[PDB]
């Protein structure tokens, strides 16, 4: 069952064996992935998070981010540790109480402390639309049509060297899959469909690092949503999905009753499908209970290309139709050396006092804010352009902005910008050497918003900056509850920190 929009959520330690290998984890709701949190557009969510963690090897503090939800007027509920809150300590709870006006789509939730989400705290978050403009394109849309793609590690995250090329041990589809080495025939996930029906498949990357080449043998996929943004229909036979992205696609169950492989090939880790790695099963009702015998093509003839996507609504692009044609045009210098990433010459290291609390305490320019050099102010009610030229080691890097979605004016692997009708989204691959992926948005949401690579190992190694959007209006726009004001005193007392 789905939970929410008003619910408790307990965060616990437990042993799990999703690929046949047992290890301890950090779990929401006792499962990997965690339960789906759901509601309708405009609902009030109140997710009371109970931190019941006791194993220090995965950290006993926690904080949860609601990925892709704008948090307008509720910046304090966004979740990134040391940007919008101090962590919740063990034995305590915290009500993330916010609203979702003007958003409907496929999202997710995850720990936003260190690399803790890699240790298991990740799950889907769906905001349904009772008047969805795409409703007539499918018959079924429910918890059974969510498809999660996850990397899974046998080594615990706090034992992964910082800045290293860290590689997974299994791909998990809906929480199950097989290990790349010492492979055992452990159970594969089954997605069941009825011949003749059409399904809204909600594809969620909960990855900490790899991108996946996702396909379904014998089937094609008609994209209708990108990171929460309704799209024109685009039919493809393969989707390359980067960490933290989401797509909805229509699956037409129009092939002969049978069993078909679902494939998710990561860019690192095990290559291919030997022993049923990187795989799950699409089973039609009435098919024999047996593994598929289907083949992938040698090449995919209609792969997703990001410039082919266009919004369903007339969203346009803010600003003027040329590079630098914005009120505040920025170009970030994105670099890596010696195990650490940097943005504009500064490697991100979380501050002792969360950025939001520094601003509420009266620091009101970005040079007054800590970490020094890691906070850029943005002016209010202005068009912002951010160019993100690639080249830093460890690519392709999927950059994500909190508090906002954005027009993708230039995409990976294509030098031509689009100032007319590009897709809007919240996480974007910045591509390869010589690319100049560029995003635009307007500043109508006061508060400190994280911008970072969503490869969690890279964030840990410093690949982040904070956009302090409309510092002067942050306090009036974001009144804070007492329980939020209590978090930093409690955290600092528990950890013997003076501030
Ligand atoms: C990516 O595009 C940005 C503009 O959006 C380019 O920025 C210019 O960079 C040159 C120096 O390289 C400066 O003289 C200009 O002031 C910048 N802004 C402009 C022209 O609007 C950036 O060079 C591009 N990067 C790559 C690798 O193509
Ligand atoms: C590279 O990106 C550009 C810009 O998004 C794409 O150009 C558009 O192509 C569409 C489809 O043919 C035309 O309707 C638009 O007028 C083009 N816009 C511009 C500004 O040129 C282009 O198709 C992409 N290249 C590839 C190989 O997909
Ligand atoms: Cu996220
Ligand atoms: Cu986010
Ligand atoms: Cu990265
Ligand atoms: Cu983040
Ligand atoms: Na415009």
């Amino acid at each position: 069952a789905q939970i929410g929009p008003v619910t408790d959520l307990h965060i616990t330690n437990a042993n799990i064996s999703p690929d046949g290998f047992s290890r301890p984890a950090v779990l929401a709701g006792g499962t990997f992935p965690g339960p789906t949190i759901a509601g309708n557009t405009g609902d009030n969510f109140q997710i009371t998070v109970f931190n019941d963690l006791t194993d220090p090897s995965m950290l006993t503090d926690t904080s949860i981010h609601w990925h892709g939800l704008f948090q307008k007027g509720t910046n304090w509920a966004d979740g990134p540790a040391f940007v919008t809150q101090c962590p919740i300590i063990t034995g305590q709870s915290f009500d993330y109480n916010f609203n979702v006006p003007g958003q409907a789509g496929t999202f997710w939730y995850h720990s936003h402390l260190s690399t803790q989400y890699c240790d298991g705290l990740r799950g889907p978050f769906v905001v349904y639309d009772p008047n969805d403009p795409n409703a007539s394109l499918y018959d079924v849309d429910d918890d059974t049509t969510i498809i999660t793609l996850a990397d899974w590690y046998h080594t615990l995250a706090q034992q992964e060297p910082i800045g290293a090329a860290i590689t997974a041990d299994a791909t998990l589809i809906n929480g199950l899959g097989r290990s790349f080495t010492n492979t055992t025939a452990s159970p594969l996930s089954v997605i069941t469909v009825q011949s003749g029906k059409r399904y809204r498949m909600r594809l969620v990357s909960i990855s900490c690092d790899p991108n996946y080449l996702f396909s379904i043998d014998g089937h094609d996929m008609t994209i209708i949503e990108v990171d929460g943004v309704n799209s024109q229909q685009l039919t493809v036979d393969q989707i390359q999905i980067f960490a933290a992205q989401r797509y909805s696609f229509v699956l037409n169950a129009n092939q002969p009753v049978g069993n078909y492989w679902i494939r998710a090939q990561p860019n690192s880790g095990g290559q291919g499908f030997d022993g049923g790695i990187n795989s799950a099963i699409l089973r039609y009702e009435g098919a024999t209970v047996e593994d598929p015998t289907t083949t992938a093509p040698t090449t995919f003839s209609n792969p997703l290309v990001e410039t082919d996507l266009h919004p369903l609504a007339d969203l346009g692009v803010p600003g003027q139709p040329f590079r630098g044609g914005a009120d505040d045009p920025l170009v970030l210098n994105l670099a890596f050396a010696n195990g650490r990433f940097s943005i504009d010459g500064v490697s991100f290291v979380p501050p002792t006092v969360p950025v939001l609390l520094q601003i509420l305490s009266g620091a009101q320019n970005a040079q007054d804010l800590l970490p020094a050099g890691s906070v850029i102010s943005l002016p209010s009610n202005s068009v912002i352009e951010v160019a993100l030229p690639a080249g830093a080691a460890g690519g392709p890097h999927p950059f994500h902005l909190h508090g906002h979605n954005f027009a993708v004016v230039q995409s990976a692997n294509n030098a031509t910008p689009n100032y007319v009708n590009p897709i809007w989204r919240d996480t974007v691959s910045i591509g390869g050497t010589g690319d100049n992926v560029t995003i635009r948005f307007t500043t109508n949401n006061p508060g400190p918003w994280f911008l970072h690579c969503h490869i969690d190992w890279h964030l840990e190694a410093g690949f982040a900056i904070v956009f302090a959007e409309d510092i002067p209006d942050t306090a009036s726009a974001n009144p804070v509850p007492q329980a939020w004001s209590d978090l930093c005193p409690a955290y600092d007392q528990a950890h013997n920190i003076s501030t």
